[PDB]
């Protein structure tokens, strides 16, 4: 679990978004598993506008942050699960690292600010879909 705070928008896995967060939609896109929805109370996050591969996440099924280096966001073929059929999702970045059930929305830094949030793992692999293309967080 987890989520970005920034401005008056709230960023989440769409495969973890509440009854609360599809009342008060604002973007959503199956194909990037990210949802957002608005918030009354000011979010403090800072979202990174950069080219960074390498990075540090925080990985709730060891409470430990760790260094990454990851690819650029592309599509990658991710296997089906109970929340979406077997398909390729947009914006994904890999990395080599830890990542169970559990782990999707911890967030993904480089110095410059919030890069994405985890979405995939297994096999001693960690995804996390960027946003730093998503501009209008800012505004
Ligand atoms: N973005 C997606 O399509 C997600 C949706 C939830 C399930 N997905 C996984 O990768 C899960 C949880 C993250 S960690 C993990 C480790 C081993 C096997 C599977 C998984 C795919
Ligand atoms: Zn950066």
């Amino acid at each position: 679990s987890g989520a970005i705070y920034v401005g008056n928008y709230r960023v989440v896995n769409r495969h973890l978004a509440t009854h609360n967060d599809w009342a008060n939609l604002v973007w959503e896109d199956s194909s990037r598993d990210l949802l957002v929805s608005s918030t009354t109370a000011q979010g403090c996050d800072t979202i990174a506008r950069c080219d960074c591969q390498t990075g540090v996440y925080y990985c709730s099924s060891r409470r430990k942050h760790y260094p990454v280096s990851f690819s650029k966001p592309s599509l990658i073929f991710v296997e089906a699960s109970e929340y979406y059929p077997a398909r390729y999702q947009s914006h994904l970045m890999l990395a080599v690292g830890h990542s169970e059930p559990g782990d999707c929305g911890g967030i993904l830094r480089c110095q410059h600010g919030v890069v994405g949030i985890v979405s995939t793992g297994g096999n001693g692999l960690v995804g996390f879909a960027d946003v730093r293309d998503l501009l209008w967080l800012d505004e």
